[PDB]
């Protein structure tokens, strides 16, 4: 939860809220993200939105521009890692993109390939509430469950 300007509240009211299927467990130097959904694809996209949700109130981001992230791994855990790593790099460099919403179109469970898409705009300290900088994705405790109730767990450094 953040404190919003009047302008930020107005943008949040103009766009549909994103359903939140994630939660945080805070520690001194890192945070565990837990995300879930009806599909593994939904658990992945919720994990990405949980990550960006730690940096700002993504409800205040306008869905002006579209950005695609495609990636591969050697298993589902490393696929998740590189998926989050690539989205974090879209934010931290180049176009400094912050997604309001992320969608995972497909995960190839055989080859560990993924296609995803996000809608958003350039991050800006004046338009977007300041949250906490995500310094890195860590790989020490990736967890992926891909049975009846898909869910993922990841630790990010702050």
């Amino acid at each position: 939860d953040y404190n919003l300007t009047e302008e930020q509240k107005a943008i949040k009211a103009k766009y549909p809220p994103v359903n939140r299927k994630y939660e945080y467990l805070d520690h001194t130097a890192d945070v565990q993200l837990h995300a879930w959904g009806d599909t593994l694809e939904e658990a992945f996209e919720q994990c990405a939105m949980a990550m960006f949700g730690y940096m700002t109130d993504t409800g205040t981001v306008e869905p002006l521009q579209t950005v695609e992230v495609e990636t591969q791994g050697d298993d589902l855990q490393s696929l998740l890692f590189h998926f989050l790593d690539e989205w974090l790099y879209k934010f931290s460099a180049d176009e400094f993109f912050i997604p309001r919403e992320v969608k995972v179109l497909s995960i190839d469970q055989r080859n560990f390939k993924l296609r995803s898409i996000g809608w958003g705009e350039e991050f800006s300290l004046s338009k977007h509430p300041q949250g906490t900088e995500v310094k890195a994705i860590t790989y020490s405790a990736m967890q992926v469950y891909n049975e009846e109730n898909p869910e993922v767990f990841v630790i990010i450094d702050i």
